[PDB]
């Protein structure tokens, strides 16, 4: 890796990777910011390689399609040779790990819920258990997956309300999910990654995460199968944890930078 | 794996593995029971292997002795190919890392406090920022070597001030500092693992974890260097994660379940 350069695959997503806010144009990897930017910085700088930023063109993380064996986004990105690495907020999933390696993970998460602040809600089994609050998800994303997909009786119920519903209570971004629990007076809460909801929260101190995580998973690097390369930034991932390095740089980005 | 016999090497801690509340003695496998009990036997049944569960015989999760170079614990019993598998909570640490290959994650945890419920207290900052409240950790635990080892001022603050109180803020046991917030109408707030804080919010109705998490870590499993088994069960513990399985284990052994 001394003396190499790789390709680096990204999506823009707040704050892990983003334009920064300057009007005079910027080339190569200073045109970006954020969290995986930084990651991606201290990997290169203690092992000493070379990189280059390329957003992925579809603007997808990577999903199969379960008939034609294809792979989009991220995913394919590596499995076509084009990036060495995959460095955002990517989780790490059964289908992606039979196509491809992942590091350890440098972030861990959750689904939760967004909601207004001072509330009696306290927990999912709090919302599903009653009628008056709607909630919602991002329309085909993460989130929505993981509850059509769940077989615990509470987020099933949940699910069932969730499609049940009319008008629609499914968002085409989470800034618009976001929008409807701010401006819905208690009337709606939102269901994200915790990652996310902690980062909308930090800017909006009438929202609230409610409860804990419904789910348990991880954002990793994913390389090509059997990469050279994996074995030797899982190292440099738990160095950077233990000394506190992901720590300060979570804290950099969603509490300091805006 | 179909057909093998696969020795795993574990640690009791509650809840993950626990000797069984009965008078009748108990024999194998069978004097054990808990959340790592429960987790191997569903890798077993996926991957098609039968296993013997062995107490790691020197009660240690693993160290190395930086001098000698000498490991202990179930690191040793995997190095010295006495167990297969170990599977307990055992952090994944840079250190073990370098002898031993871990699995992704089954578990994700990290530091938290320990409080009573309903005070304005929503941070480790708001207690490094003020003197009524007092803060400690188990003595000679990792939490304490985190706050010890921490580089972040507001940790390095709150180590300062542990180290300084007077009477000591450090207990010998988890169980002492909870029954020190407990019994503390809010006057000590009990550092430690957030997956020991949630064991006791389910036990203890007037306590909760305040505020999220100062470091991160995880649980996995760890194998011998190279060994076939580590690619095969990352596959089971993402699936297992994904159907459910691991919540369910979760809400049975912290929220169901009270001794074991
Ligand atoms: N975690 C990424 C997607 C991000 C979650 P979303 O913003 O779609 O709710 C993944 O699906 O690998
Ligand atoms: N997590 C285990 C040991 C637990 C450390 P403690 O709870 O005694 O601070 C390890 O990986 O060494």
């Amino acid at each position: 890796l001394k003396n190499k350069t790789l390709v680096v695959t990204t999506i823009l997503s707040n704050p892990y990777c983003m334009r920064k806010e300057s009007a005079i144009p910027l080339s190569g990897n200073d045109q970006f910011e954020g969290y995986a930017v930084d990651l991606i910085h201290e990997i290169s700088k203690s092992l000493g390689f070379n990189y280059k930023i390329q957003l992925v063109p579809d603007g997808s993380y990577g999903s199969l399609n379960k008939l034609t064996g294809e792979w989009n986004g991220m995913i394919r990105e590596l499995l076509e040779q084009r990036a060495d690495l995959a460095i955002a907020d990517l989780t790490i999933t059964f289908e992606r790990e039979q196509a491809v390696d992942f590091t350890t993970p440098f972030m861990n998460l959750g689904v939760s819920i967004l909601y207004r602040k001072g509330t009696p809600i306290e927990s999912a089994e709090d919302l599903a258990k009653q009628t008056r609050i709607k909630y919602g998800a991002l329309k085909g994303g993460s989130t929505a997956a993981f509850f059509r997909d769940s077989k615990i009786s509470t987020y099933q119920r949940m699910w069932s309300f969730m499609e049940s519903a009319r008008p629609s209570v499914f968002t085409a971004s989470n800034g618009e999910g976001v929008e409807r629990v701010a401006k819905g007076k208690g009337s709606y809460a939102f269901l994200m990654e915790s990652t996310s909801i902690e980062y909308v929260t930090e800017r909006n101190c009438e929202l609230t995460q409610v409860g804990g995580m419904l789910d348990t998973k991880s954002y990793g690097i994913a390389t090509p199968p059997n990469s050279p390369y994996r074995t030797a930034i899982n190292s440099v991932i738990l160095k950077l944890q233990e000394e506190g390095k992901l720590h300060i740089l979570k804290t950099k980005w969603w509490k300091e930078k805006r």
